[PDB]
DNA sequence: TGCTTCCCGCGAATAACG
DNA sequence: CGTTATTCGCGGGAAGCA
């Protein structure tokens, strides 16, 4: 088919029978391999760009919409990612928002319409 | 070398199935 | 519907980029 198995240590890996990367998870490596049959299309709402990922298109239309849903609470700055975010509470506030502490709030998305965690309220 | 996008385990939201 | 299968958001480290 798609992929063939290994198992080690009674570990069961899924290969790709492409590119031959591992992955732990069945879904995740049918989440991979579209981008090498690109079965399914994931195009911008906004613009002209394909996506072979849904998450890759959904973080590509939050920076057409312009939306910081991701707020330092040290000082209140708002930021479109994760990762602007991150870097910002380590060089401003010296701090790691992977440690112990709750140190950002992510906002639910409100500027499209996606999926909605609960949790964020 | 510091942005920028990619990656993938995990599991919550939801669609598809009787 | 209730239930199971599927989709895909999210963290945060990695890989890509000029
Ligand atoms: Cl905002
Ligand atoms: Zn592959
Ligand atoms: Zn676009
Ligand atoms: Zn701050």
């Amino acid at each position: 088919d798609d992929h063939y198995e290994l198992i080690v240590d009674g570990r069961v890996y899924y290969i790709c029978i492409v590119c031959k990367r591992s992955y732990v998870c069945l879904t995740s490596l049918r989440r991979h391999f579209n981008i090498h049959s690109w079965e399914k299309k994931y195009p911008c709402r906004y613009c002209e760009k394909v996506f072979p990922l849904a998450e890759y298109r959904t973080k590509h239309e939050i920076h057409h919409t312009g939306e910081r849903r991701y707020q330092c609470l040290a000082c209140g700055k708002s930021f479109i990612n994760y990762q602007f975010m991150s870097s910002h509470i380590k060089s401003v506030h010296s701090q790691d928002p992977s440690g112990d502490s709750k140190l950002y709030r992510l906002h639910p998305c409100r500027s499209l319409q996606i999926r909605q965690y609960a949790y964020l309220s």
